[PDB]
């Protein structure tokens, strides 16, 4: 394929032009005084949304070079979403502000490599300063406050989260599903969650969630690489027979077997989902049997004389609902004998006693805590069907914000956290003049999130940002009420984790983009 | 520098001297915020003129490189002959800093600028030679 | 007239583009390793020259905005020429380097007004540092050294200047004219020089000199404004009768009378030249009669009952050769009675005795010193006619360099003087960051003259400039011999005055050009 | 006027393209196997000629930059013509060969300033080597041989020159004019020749000669600058009265008076010719009176009380034919008393006795030798009128070749002289590699004249040049007979002076053109 190549200044202006499209399309949806962005669909009515992720996903430009620019900062927005679930718009407004001001310096004639190091040092210092500004959420009374304001002043939501975290702990696994009737239910059932994701993004049948979901799914377990579908056929033959979904957990799934299940699932023949095995090496073979007795299947490793062709429903593990994120898989409520579950739990609690090394102790402890600890389930109770929808959609987000509120804490919202960090790093310097500007680029970028919220509120951003900088602490601007005051007291707050992610990721890409000299793309 | 100095002194005797830096007009602006007309359309006509009085100051600040919105907002918060010195980038009493405009010149500048704008706003038809 | 108007960034890039044409056309002729620039003429053969002034004068661009840019920096080159006579190319290479690097900062987003002040402060400090680096020429033995190397290692030239300055002094008036025979002659004749120039540039009949010259010219003196030519007619009627040139010294010459003499002189009817009266106010009326008895005319002020209509050859002042520069007029060897010359000299030496004020003492002393002191004449002796030409052309320049060598001194040549100043002002700072860059712009501009000479020599400018900066003092690069060493010892030197003029003027224009936001010109 | 400016490589290729037109149009007319070049005229029939000067003069290109190139090398051809009268085509073929090969090196990335110095050193060495190869013409028997072969094997021509040079000497003045009858006449008449030319080229009324000619002209003598024509009018009034031509000898003629005589002469009113005075300074005033008593006029210097308005035919000098070249004026046979001619001759032969200095002795000796020595006249005798023409046209050239044969001598023709020098300078080196190529460029350029003659002869130049280089001495190629042999023995020879001029001038321009970086011309 013939290629087009652009160099230097010519190449960069195409990126800036490209990112400016994606940014300006997303930055308008910042804050509560945000604007609507309308996205066209071929089938019927257009989608009107404020969700910065949905808007970002849709952007793809005509000019191949511009497209690249846009598609580069898009990779950050989606990754900020992967880290926290919040702050995708806040990431993008930051990224733009670092890039626009960064490239200005490069065009002025400054060393990009020194500019990157200036930014990253300013960021590493900002993350460090941010931890100091963070107000932790320890007790289950302050945990209830975060879940309440995140779900639009709903006290019933915050009460459920606090009760759920009081059962499984702060590290425990909490999941939300559809309710049975009129009251909110809370049970702790035998389940497990591990750190693997979907082996292909074409299993996402809940597009809004961006995840996979299978009701009463049969589960397969084998330690080996599934490449040919010949071994899968007899398993798949008996699954559409008594039609129930299927979870594939193996060392991996390669080529032919994998690329078939995708055109298989989308056509409608058999609900499938493929995931890598939990862990690697030694724990790989044990966490499989950890899943096994959690589910009630069998490990079919190609050792004793066991194959995937002679593997029936009888040899498979059953659970009553599984979810698979990009990098998160969770098996809720499996079968297996409870006495043989504690019989496997005490088979590994016995290992810690013989554990001559302190590392085994570390990785034998992680198993049981999520195996005999379990998984919580919040069954959402509402009267009408349309009310059952929204209450689920405002618990899921509220749980995500509360999760981040425990791990790193909560800082002052309204984009004041960053603008407060900005004034506290004014004395920060690099090694040479070029590095010094790199820092000042990053600090003036931290003002942009606040400035953008004020712009949507109709007020002059310059005036408001200047007033926030004059006062000290958690003093900021409420865009909803057009009133100044203490942000924490007004319930305006952002989880520290989301603001840390938003800044770090936005700097990471800007750093790569500032050091760009050559671009190679396909010919129009 | 005597010819100009005589012209400024002449106006300083006839009508006097107001606070310079375009603060005189911006001070008048805050003092006429309660002024109303006869109908809604007249009411906007006043608010147009009052927001126009901010522009001279805002323009000086723009040339000074500082953000005009920030400076004008600070001058409005304080009262009296408190303004912005663009030469020194310092705030303070304008009279004490020697920054002053003859009242006559500021009166002329406003009246004339309004007179033409008034005629131009009421324009519906234009007749000129063919290119 | 319909006008075209451009603003901001759009307006500036047209200036830069414009100055870059004039600069690149002139900077190639820098140093002794300089290149030839060929200038076309409508009549016959093209002119091949290295003279940076002749090249600058010819540049005029098509794009009206570009033309403006070019014509702006041209105004400096010519003015540097007016101050010293040397360093016009060195001015232009500096101006470019300040503008190019200056505009870069403006486009980066820095305050032009702070950038100007940064440059000017750096310059005022550089002129101050330059005076310290200067090696004065006091005794008439070191004065002979400067006149020798400036006239291409000719010892006969330097000997004449030293003898001329030993007669009239360092402040005295020295003039060169054509020789009578085979030996160089030197007489001190009764003459005077004052600070006025030609009232119109259309009298320049020696285009190479850029000045006016009249052989055995009749001279007119009247204190009043000559506007109508009616009063001039009877004077002009009797001048073409016995055809000899005419010098007009009056309060001024306005409109009708002036604009006639110009189309009068160029057609060929009557050799004229018009100049304002010497001084202003009181001394105006006395310095006229100071000229009068220096020349042998009469002051025809409209007081007692004297008119310009009844003013014959008899009422006019005679001298045997006058020269008029842009801002310099000199009457060489007039008539008048010698006893009535000292009779007028002692009429004003008597005033100093009665001088109750110390200011009179100042302005009564300036008269006599140039009135009874006189004007020197160097008659250039050669064998052949073509040798008489060049010896005159290499004394005139040698006198101009020696003049500047006395007034301010001589610094180290090869553009090292400026590059030495650059390293000594590295600690200089302004008031804000924008001013700080303004200084660094000016300091990196001081490197350009040297760098340009090295570029013409074929060697890499970066390598040579880096070597000169490492060593200290008057250590520099000889482009003629491709050897390093002490510049003073190698005879490579520049009069301090010319380097001061070259820097100051180049900064003055760059300062004005950096603060440009709007350009208004005629429509194409 | 708006200007167009081109730089570097772009600028040079336009010169090369330009010179290649002029060169290729001239190089075709080299040698005796030369081709005809046809030149168009607006009036009637076109001119068919082989004269390299006539062809060069006509070339003027459309592309302003190309025109410049062409017009630059044209300036050399005409100047070679001014030095010798021969070798204008040989100059141009050389110039091209240095430029084409020179620019090749510059484009390869070599220092033009080092390339120039390489060429000039190679040339200064070639002129030095050429003097050694020269065979002098001392005795009047070998002088007759040169005049014979230059006039197409005519022995009557060579006999006259030898007899003329035996009368006035080798330094003496020899002139040719129209004959009276059937036999060649030779008289020595009282005349003089001095080193000044026509003050304007618009007096040339013999376009083929490129000179001025006046029959029985009245002559004016005055020491001063003639600027106004008012003083000339009464002289011109009495000249058309008894219509005879007029010679103006003065210090000079400036502006109004000069520019009138030009439109005066071409219209047909009064035959005029203007020339500067002989010598400068002191001898200026004496050589005028040297002309005076040679002519029978008067010196009208503005001293005793003498003007140009009261100057009749009576006050004017008469001679019976004058010629004025570009840089040569000669007064043939004047009036004046013969006893007062020797009375002026012995007035200056008396000075040498009192001459306390040895310089006076030098410049008092030059006067008399050409004053009492005189001027020779060869009256060309033929039967028919058309034969009188050609015999004059083949004596004039034959005299020019013989003149150069005495001053510097004669080298081997056929362009072998240069190609012989080329092999003898093969060991010549410069200071650096770039200078070394500069020499090899010049040496390979010396081969071109021969190579061009062979090209016109139809034979392969490479083969012939290779054969000439193998043999040694005055062994060359005869293009007329297509035979090899001794050039001197075959009568093929070039005056050393013409070959020296052809090389030096061609190198001088190429040197200037190689060091060209910027070109400035008028906009199309
Ligand atoms: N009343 C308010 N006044 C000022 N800022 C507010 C207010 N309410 C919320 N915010 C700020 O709104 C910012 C979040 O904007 P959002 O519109 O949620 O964009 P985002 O979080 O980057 O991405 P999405 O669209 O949620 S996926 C947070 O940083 C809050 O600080
Ligand atoms: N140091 C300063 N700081 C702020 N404003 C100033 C300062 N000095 C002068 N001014 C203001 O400058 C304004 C005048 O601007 P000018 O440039 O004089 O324009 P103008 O008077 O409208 O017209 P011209 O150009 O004088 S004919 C006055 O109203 C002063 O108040
Ligand atoms: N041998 C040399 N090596 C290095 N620099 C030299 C040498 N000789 C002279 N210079 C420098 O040449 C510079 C002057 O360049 P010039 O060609 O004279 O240009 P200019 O003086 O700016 O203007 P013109 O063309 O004279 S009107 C001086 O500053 C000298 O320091
Ligand atoms: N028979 C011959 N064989 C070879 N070369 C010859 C012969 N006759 C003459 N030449 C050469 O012809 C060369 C001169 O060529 P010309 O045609 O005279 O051009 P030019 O002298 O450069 O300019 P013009 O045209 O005379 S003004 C001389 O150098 C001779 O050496
Ligand atoms: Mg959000
Ligand atoms: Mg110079
Ligand atoms: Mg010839
Ligand atoms: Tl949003
Ligand atoms: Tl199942
Ligand atoms: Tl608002
Ligand atoms: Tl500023
Ligand atoms: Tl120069
Ligand atoms: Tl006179
Ligand atoms: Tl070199
Ligand atoms: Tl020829
Ligand atoms: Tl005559
Ligand atoms: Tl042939």
């Amino acid at each position: 394929a013939a290629k087009d190549v652009k160099f230097g200044n010519d190449a960069r202006v195409k990126m800036l032009r490209g990112v400016n499209v994606l940014a300006d399309a997303v930055k308008v949806t910042l804050g509560p005084k945000g604007r609507n962005v309308v996205l066209d669909k071929s089938f019927g009515a257009p989608t009107i949304t404020k969700d910065g992720v949905s808007v970002a996903r849709e952007i793809e430009l005509e000019d191949k070079f511009e497209n690249m620019g846009a598609q580069m900062v898009k990779e950050v927005a989606s990754k900020a979403n992967d880290a926290a679930g919040d702050g995708t718009t806040t990431a993008t407004v930051l990224a733009q502000a670092i890039i626009t001001e960064g490239l200005k310096a490069v065009a002025a004639g400054m060393n990009p490599m020194d500019l990157k190091r200036g930014i990253d040092k300013a960021v590493t210092a900002a993350v460090e300063e941010l931890k100091a500004l963070s107000v932790p959420c320890s007790d289950s009374k302050a945990i209830a406050q975060v879940g309440t304001i995140s779900a639009n002043s709903d006290e019933t939501v915050g009460k459920l989260i606090a009760e759920a975290m009081d059962k499984v702990g702060k590290e425990g696994v909490i999941t939300v599903e559809d309710g049975t009737g009129l009251q909110d239910e809370l049970d702790v059932v035998e389940g497990m969650q591990f750190d693997r994701g979907y082996l292909s993004p074409y299993f996402i049948n809940k597009p809004e969630t961006g995840a996979v979901e299978l009701e009463s799914p049969f589960i397969l377990l084998a330690d080996k690489k599934i490449s040919n579908i010949r071994e899968m056929l007899p398993v798949l033959e008996a699954v559409a027979k008594a039609g129930k979904p299927l979870l594939i957990i193996a060392e991996d799934v390669e080529g032919e077997a994998l690329a078939t299940l995708v055109v298989n699932t989308m056509r409608g023949i058999v609900k499938v989902a493929a995931v890598k095995a939990p862990g690697f090496g030694d724990r790989r073979k044990a966490m499989l049997q950890d899943i096994a007795t959690l589910t009630g299947g069998t490990v079919i490793s190609e050792e004793i004389g066991m194959e995937l062709e002679k593997a029936t429903l009888e040899d498979l593990g059953q659970a009553k609902r599984v979810v698979i994120n990009k990098d998160t898989t969770t098996i809720i409520d499996g079968v297996g004998e409870e006495a043989a579950i504690q019989g496997r739990v005490a088979q590994i609690r016995q290992q810690i006693e013989e554990a001559t090394s302190d590392y085994d102790r570390e990785k034998l402890q992680e198993r049981v805590a999520k195996l005999a600890g379990g998984v919580a389930v919040i069954k959402v109770g509402a009267a009408t069907e349309v009310e059952m929808k929204e209450k689920k959609a405002r618990v899921e987000d509220a749980l995500h914000a509360t999760r981040a509120a425990v791990e790193e804490g909560v800082v002052a919202g309204g984009g004041v956290a960053l603008i407060r960090v900005a004034s506290k790093l004014a004395d920060l310097r690099g090694q040479n003049e070029d590095q010094n500007v790199g820092i000042k680029v990053a600090l003036r970028a931290m003002e942009a999130p606040l400035r953008q919220i004020v712009l949507n509120c109709g007020e002059e951003p310059s005036v408001v940002a200047n007033t926030v900088k004059g006062g000290d602490g958690n003093y900021g601007y409420n865009a909803a009420t057009e009133e100044y005051g203490n942000m924490i007291d007004m319930g305006i707050l952002d989880p520290t984790k989301v603001t840390r992610s938003a800044l770090q990721y936005a700097a990471s890409v800007a750093g790569l983009m500032i050091t760009t000299e050559c671009m190679v793309t396909d010919l129009p």
